[PDB]
């Protein structure tokens, strides 16, 4: 019926059907369209107090809760989707990864190198598509597949 990992859902506030991907945590209104050795992705990372290394170039001691980190991620997703902000802009300013200085770009990679929830989301995204919140031991990610 639908590309890898998609299911039909119903909006609780509008009653209109939408589509949800349980691998990328993406959601959209329109019916989804539809694997390579490698993909290229950028990401925006928000760390929290239970991240493996609760430290980043932005903060020596990262104290925010996981719930607070998810709220920030959700807010960034809203502004990217509204066009109020660009993914690259928010990654450069607010990502708790070193890759912030490269607008979030991680380069190209194969399966085997990344943490599994990050890797599955990266490979299930289509070129150009953005993930919803993706959870790993590092933190919560927004992932943008660029190639
Ligand atoms: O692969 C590498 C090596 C060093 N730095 C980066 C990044 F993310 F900052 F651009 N990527
Ligand atoms: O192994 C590691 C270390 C840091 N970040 C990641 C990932 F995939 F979540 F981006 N994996």
């Amino acid at each position: 019926k639908l590309p890898p990992g998609w299911e039909k859902a119903m909006s609780r506030s509008s009653g209109r059907v939408y589509y949800f991907n349980h691998i990328t945590n993406a959601s959209q209104w329109e019916r989804p369209s539809g694997e390579p050795a490698r993909v290229r992705c950028s990401h925006l990372l928000v760390k929290h107090s239970q991240s493996r290394r609760p430290s980043s170039w932005r903060q020596e001691k990262i104290t925010r809760t996981k719930e607070e980190a998810l709220e920030l991620i959700n807010g960034y997703i809203q502004k990217i989707k509204s066009g109020e902000e660009d993914f690259e802009s928010l990654a450069s300013q607010f990502s708790d990864c070193s890759s912030a200085k490269a607008r979030g770009d991680l380069g190209a990679f194969s399966r085997g190198q990344m943490q599994k929830p990050f890797e599955d989301a990266s490979f299930a995204l289509r070129t150009g598509e953005m993930s919803g919140p993706v959870f790993t031991d590092s933190g919560i990610h927004i992932i943008l597949r660029t190639e």
